[PDB]
């Protein structure tokens, strides 16, 4: 590869030079004949020959990043990982380096258009936790912690790392907060679509489901490889937001809302070689991800007909864009009603302006900043914000938030 | 390896094999993705190059391996050693101009792409010739309002100092003119040009909507102006199905979208001029020419008109401006029977094309930056299917703008 790439900004002419992209770590999915980053996921624990260099280059990075490289702290710290792994064939993070690691692995999600925050994040470290019950007492207190009566923090909570494979920790939910969905006998669905795989686990472990539209799942918590167990997060700490319109007075009959809190919980934190397969983390919402895809794609709560129509839109034909214009109307409705009820969440475009700063400060403070395209461009009004016109460059940096399977179809029931 | 793409929407999966065959390069690596980048001959390079594409073609028609199939292989052969070149047959043109738009990534229209009028002007020697067959181009693809997706080849490249060129970068264009205040009248996208054809002699009008002159280049030699006929050139008033003030923005654009600035690769030859014109996707029109801050950027007008409330970017102003723009573009083209095609029509059309292509060819290159609509996007079928992009050849290449190369005789 190349020691410089460039990018450019075909609206603004800006030119940016990249040389973080030498760090990369993993592949892409990518060759030199075919391009794979329309793919979705493109892209047994480690041996201590595996670790060793993993931990050192993260080590390394950490001491660089506290301008203490090569000091007599740094060698020291070195060593002690080198003879646990020896000994243990495994290491611990001290808090400063999980705090470090879970914040970078944040500055390294390529498709994350919220990064300009990423040093801004309160890391629970939940290492000592042992049964489920205490993982829900974490998850709890984050909730909590992370809502802040509408004045949203971004938070992580971390939990035991894998050792073996077989005594992993894993929040079964993919998000802390979302609502269940019900397919129906006549083939019709209650509530979420998205949602109705993990909703009928949830009924099978032994949850009692209200059946309705927007019914708070329970957590589905798995601590030391035992088998999950159900617990209902206190509904005083769901902050939701009732979706009503400035202008239709109607659009509040449409019974919507939505909760204030996005929490992912079912990515793998990877930090020094270590993974930590449970690591629910949140922020704040961008409007879009509430009012264009949780709202209006097909497959999910499928709402621009019902909004047409009350709009009374001619909708037989497509060119007359009754879909867009619907889809405008709606994403006006969900950052009108988190504002009213003072509800952190940002606009398509004030996010996308914010990011594109931040890439700019990243190339010239660190060489770059990794950017998925695909991801960065909202979903809806793509070319009128200014992220659709910045070339970007993607490539895997670590600490890295990553997938995993689902742990329905991995676990080993006892 | 067979790969294997998803979409997210309807579950079905689509298996590649047709990516096996692809040679050239994506600008991508192992370790770093440039899918988002807008830019990533000799005797001994050529034959391979024709040898491979008089293999597929002679494969196309079912013959491969035949009498015919061997002794072209010999004629060419024969041919780029007596003379470092060769020259296509016509069926061979057509098929590889066909097969340049089928392999185009980034064309969401391609559903249409074996319904192309392939003019061969490789006899043309000067711009006078240029300009009779653009013309023709012009007229035929046009048809009244009926439009029809048409390619016109100029010569082919021989030692690089000799290249036909269309300068402009359509055929049909609309002018633009750094004002003294500051500002740009008219399509800033077009002030380069603009300033090139001025100070080659042509008088503007400057005006909002002035259609350009041609610039054409033959064998090498100075370009030189041309007025298309205006009677050729076909244009819409852009107004408004609901909202009378609309047409008082003044507002028009023209009916026939003829890129002019690309290159045709075909079996290893290089054809520098080869303008192709199909018909509009709305969004061309109303979302990129009219709304980019760096065109014509008429989102703050048409709001004001609309009355919104611009003092915050969380109203959606701008997104409900560009909504309602995109409606009367459609509106106008379509009360004027001038084709065009609706960003849901189109991508619909596409996810159809892909499924006849993995079926019949085994894949279908595709680039989702530029498939996907520039509004609307996860509205539309195509944000939800995965797509592998691959270099195919005979494809369409992007060249160097002419007047950073052109030695002014
Ligand atoms: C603070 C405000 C934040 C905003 C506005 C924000 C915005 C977004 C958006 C809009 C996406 C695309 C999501 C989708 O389309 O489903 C995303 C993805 C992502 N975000 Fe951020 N985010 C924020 C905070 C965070 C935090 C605190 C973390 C982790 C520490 C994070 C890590 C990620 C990751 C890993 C992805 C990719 C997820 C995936 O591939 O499934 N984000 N973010
Ligand atoms: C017939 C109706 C057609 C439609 C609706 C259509 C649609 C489109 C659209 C929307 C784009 C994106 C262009 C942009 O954003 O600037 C595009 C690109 C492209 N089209 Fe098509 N197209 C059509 C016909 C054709 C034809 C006839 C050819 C060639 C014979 C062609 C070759 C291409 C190529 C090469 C590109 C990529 C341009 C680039 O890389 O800059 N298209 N098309
Ligand atoms: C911290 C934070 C803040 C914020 N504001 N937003 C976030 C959004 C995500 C995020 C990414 C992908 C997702 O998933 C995509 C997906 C789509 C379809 C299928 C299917 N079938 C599966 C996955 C989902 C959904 N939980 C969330 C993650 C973190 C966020
Ligand atoms: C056959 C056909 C039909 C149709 N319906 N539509 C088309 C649209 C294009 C097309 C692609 C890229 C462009 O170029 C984008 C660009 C952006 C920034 C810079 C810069 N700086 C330079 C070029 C331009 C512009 N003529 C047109 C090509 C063919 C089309
Ligand atoms: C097929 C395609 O890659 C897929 O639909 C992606 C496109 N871009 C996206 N971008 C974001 N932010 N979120 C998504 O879920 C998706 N889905
Ligand atoms: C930087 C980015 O690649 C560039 O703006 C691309 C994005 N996608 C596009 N898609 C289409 N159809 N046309 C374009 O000009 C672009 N521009
Ligand atoms: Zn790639």
């Amino acid at each position: 590869c190349p020691r410089f790439l460039k990018v450019k900004n075909w609206e603004t002419e800006v030119v940016l030079t990249d040389t973080l992209h030498l760090k990369s770590t993993l592949e892409t999915g990518c060759t030199e004949y075919i391009c794979m980053g329309s793919i979705m996921h493109p892209s047994d624990v480690a041996t201590k020959d595996q670790l060793f260099p993993l931990a050192k280059e993260f080590i390394d990075q950490y001491y660089s990043s506290i301008k203490r490289f090569g000091s007599k702290a740094h060698m020291e710290r070195l060593e002690e990982v080198n003879k646990e792994i020896d000994t243990t064939s495994t290491y611990q993070l001290k808090d400063t380096e999980l705090i470090y690691g879970a914040k970078h692995a944040w500055r390294n999600a390529s498709r994350c258009v919220g990064r300009i925050q990423w040093s801004k994040l309160q890391v629970f470290d939940a290492r000592d936790c042992t049964t489920a019950h205490g993982m829900f007492n974490y998850i709890c207190n984050h909730v909590k912690y992370a809502t802040n009566k509408g004045n949203l923090r971004s938070a992580i909570t971390i939990f035991p790392q894998r050792t073996d494979g077989k005594h992993d920790f894993r929040v079964w939910n993919s998000q802390l907060i979302r609502y269940a969905g019900y397919k129906q006998p006549d083939g019709s669905t209650l509530g979420d679509p998205a949602n109705v795989q993990f909703t009928e686990i949830c009924i099978q472990q032994g949850w009692k489901p209200p059946r309705g539209r927007f019914d708070v799942l329970p957590l589905l918590l798995q601590a030391n490889g035992n088998d999950p167990e159900l617990f209902q997060i206190p509904p005083e700490l769901v902050l939701e937001v009732p979706i009503r319109h400035p202008k239709f007075e109607w659009f509040k009959d449409l019974g919507l809302k939505w909760y204030g809190l996005p929490a992912v919980s079912n990515m793998l934190l990877e930090i020094g070689g270590l993974e930590f397969s449970a690591c629910p983390f949140s922020g704040w919402y961008m409007g879009t991800e509430i009012g264009v895809r949780d709202y209006c794609d097909n497959s999910r709560y499928n709402i621009l007909e019902e909004v047409a129509k009350k709009m009374n839109l001619d909708m037989r034909k497509t060119s007359s864009l009754w879909k867009d214009q619907a889809l405008v109307e709606i994403n006006i409705a969900v950052l009108y009603s988190f504002q009213s009820d003072k509800v952190t969440i940002v606009d398509h475009h004030s996010a996308t302006e914010s990011f594109i700063k931040h890439m700019e400060n990243e190339y010239r403070c660190r060489g770059g900043c990794p950017a998925d395209w695909v991801w960065i461009v909202p979903p809806m009004s793509g070319s009128i914000t200014p992220v659709f016109h910045q070339e970007m460059l993607n490539y895997r940096l670590t600490p890295s938030f990553e997938y995993q399977p689902d742990p329905w179809n991995t676990h080993v029931w006892k």
